[PDB]
Parts: C-alpha cells; structure tokens; sequence
C-alpha cells in the first residue's frame, strides 16, 4: 500500500474542507498535538515529527496509536507533506491578517 500518496490525498482534501483558522488533524502531530514540522511515516501509515516519535521509541518500541512493533528503522522521511503543511500555515496567517482588517474596519465605519 502507497501510504504517503494515500496520506496526502487525505490531509490535502481534509486541509481543504478546514476553515482557514481551523487546525487540520492529519497536518498535525498526534501525540503533541502541534503542526508537523519534520514528518516521518511508519508502514502503517502512521505521521509523527521525527523527535516527538523517536523519544517515544526509547521509552516502548512500539507505535503510540497501534501498540504494534515499531523501531527507528521503520521511520522514513515524508518531506512531501511539509509542502500541503506550509501552505495550509502560510494562508492561515494571511486571512487571520485579512479577517482582523475587516473586523476592526467594520467596528469605526
């Protein structure tokens, strides 16, 4: 199974369906809940940042949401995601700027 192009499929169509202010699940990091800055993919299809993931391993090998084996060797590098993630953030902040002005216009006009 094509995990990372079924993944990305997913997170872009989710990202799309996602208010520009709401916070998409699948752009985020399911074990410390903040937007993925370095995601690795596990063979089950799994997303975690790099570093969040690892000091789990250390602790139990085995992934966090499946309890089923897991080590640092199964962790592959998804840098393709950071793209559907930095574009999601960057237009985030854009309308927050944009729905701030209106806002604050609308309230003196």
């Amino acid at each position: 199974i094509d995990h990372k192009s079924k993944y990305l499929r997913e997170a872009a169509l989710e990202a799309n369906l996602s208010h520009p202010e709401t916070t998409p699940t699948m752009l985020t990091c399911p074990i410390d809940s903040g937007f993925l800055k370095d995601p690795v993919i596990t063979p089950e299809g799994f997303v975690y940042n790099k570093s969040s993931i690892l000091k789990w391993l250390e602790t139990k090998k085995e992934d966090p949401q499946s309890r089923k084996p897991l080590t640092a060797k199964d962790l592959q590098p998804f840098p393709e995601l950071l793209i559907i993630v930095n574009r999601f953030v960057e237009t985030q902040t854009n309308y927050e700027k944009l729905k701030n002005r209106l806002v604050q216009n609308a309230r003196v006009a």
